[PDB]
């Protein structure tokens, strides 16, 4: 069952960790799509946003607040984009919930 | 394209969900808080439960709209994010293969 994020969480795969607390971990994407590209993940292994439930409300808000404070720390004041992919049509790579945060270039429209 | 009242997919005391009249996918809707948070970079700690509620509403509406094969949620901040309206919007896109990178 475990995805590659389990190695990031258990620190067996070195990552550039920007923030950690008991609920979440933030690290740089190693296949970046922007000059700044990091991932915010829960420690609870929710596989996808479609499988989050009411009990996850607080955690989901926490992930968004951590995303925006990390964006400020990474100097994304002129703007950035948050992306959550669900399933195959969403292009979800890894079946552990993650928020992409992209900045440092102009992001285009549509968003894929 | 003038919206109709049925373009509101969901409403409660916290939020509105409405179809995008300039859709980028066969299904494209917008989740906004009723609280006037202008951009995600201006959300604060007091907004934690609201932000989680918006995400839960997004995912339940995506079920309602038939997005079981997958979808994408997008929040734009500022000029580099391509933020078009200075109120918080969660875009939900589905019904086609979304590409990578996401813009
Ligand atoms: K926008």
């Amino acid at each position: 069952a475990p995805t590659i994020f389990s190695r990031i969480l258990d620190k067996s795969l070195p990552a550039d960790i920007l923030y950690e607390d008991q609920q979440c971990l933030v690290f740089r994407d190693v296949a970046p799509q922007a000059p700044v590209h990091f991932l915010v993940i829960p420690k609870k292994p929710i596989p996808r946003i479609s499988q989050a439930e009411e009990e996850d409300q607080q955690l989901l808000g926490h992930l968004l607040l951590v995303a925006k404070q990390t964006a400020k720390a990474e100097g994304l004041g002129d703007g950035y984009r948050l992306v959550i992919n669900d399933g195959k049509l969403g292009a979800q790579s890894v079946y552990h919930l993650h928020i992409h945060v992209l900045g440092g270039r102009q992001l285009q429209w549509p968003p894929g």
